């Protein structure tokens, strides 16, 4: 694994349905599982992962479609992606799990939790795919681009053939500009048009103004668990943020049970690159409080 994960970290591949899920591990104890979203990998977590050495068995995954994991020719529906996640959790037969979730990592980790309530100790999330989003609350440039990406043809051209999601859109939405070398690591998984397929599935699956309804329905599945579980939960908030709109933040406050909410400073979306010191510190205080 990359050295920024810190000393003593190992990497291996976990088999799932013929494919390989690349995993980065460190240490010992109750497990703490980090799940990224679109279009990142375990690499996004490195600085937080390193600062959290010793709190438990640290486990950062590259989701199918991303990083060093397999990139099969499948439809990247939410239900298909969720199977590979479910498979990874099965192979490792984890219990007492603390989930640390961002973007579609929240969608997949919360949906897993909701069906595996007896295996979950705690959950922290930020900039989540959680709920239907109102288009008026999102960056207008992103909304216009998503609309263009949902068109047959045009999405594939922008994301897969021209690579503009990774060369333009992704680095744009950093508050502090991404270092060249780091932008390069985010692009290494994606040398070809076919390797980029999951990147396009993201914006197409994102629920905006009620569409796609399949995603609103998918995300609704975890809502009963969120609202009724005693499991401790932690939401970190950022100014301005991106996915965590005011309405969604208000919903979370009114609907989610046993939720602590902490401001974590200035950030847009890829907050693990923007505020990794603050995030690791707030996570550390919270894990200690739980312990």
């Amino acid at each position: 694994p990359h050295s920024a994960f810190g000393d003593g970290a190992k990497a291996y591949d976990v088999p799932a349905f013929g494919l390989q899920i690349h995993t980065v591990e460190h240490g010992s104890g109750a497990p703490i599982v980090f799940l990224h979203g679109n279009p990142t990998s375990s690499y996004l977590w490195r600085h937080i992962f390193r600062r959290l050495h010793g709190h438990g068995r640290l486990l950062a995954v590259d989701l199918i479609g991303y990083g060093q994991s397999s990139k099969p020719d499948i439809e990247y529906t939410l239900e298909n992606q969720q199977r590979y996640v479910d498979a990874w959790f099965d192979a490792l037969d984890l219990r007492n799990v603390t989930l640390v979730l961002q973007d579609y990592g929240a969608a997949f980790g919360l949906n897993w939790a909701s069906r595996n309530p007896d295996r979950v100790r705690a959950v922290a999330f930020f900039e989540p795919v959680l709920r239907n989003i109102d288009s008026v609350d999102l960056s207008p440039e992103f909304v216009t681009r998503r609309a263009k990406l949902r068109q047959p043809g045009e999405g594939e051209i922008f994301v897969q053939q021209e690579n503009r999601f990774l060369t333009e859109l992704f680095p744009w939405f950093f508050l502090t500009p991404l270092a060249p070398e780091d932008l390069r690591q985010y692009q290494t998984p994606f040398p070809t048009p076919h390797s980029r397929k999951a990147i396009l599935a993201g914006p197409r699956n994102l629920p905006v103004d009620g569409e796609p309804a399949s995603t609103v329905a998918f995300l609704e599945q975890a809502v009963n668990w969120l609202n009724t579980s005693d499991t401790p939960k932690l939401l970190l908030t950022f100014k301005p943020g991106f996915l965590l709109t005011d309405a969604i933040l208000k919903w979370s406050q009114v609907t989610i049970r046993n939720l602590e909410i902490e401001a974590a400073g200035a950030g847009i979306h890829f907050v693990q690159e923007e505020q990794p010191e603050t995030i690791a510190r707030l996570l550390d205080a919270w894990l200690t409080r739980i312990a």
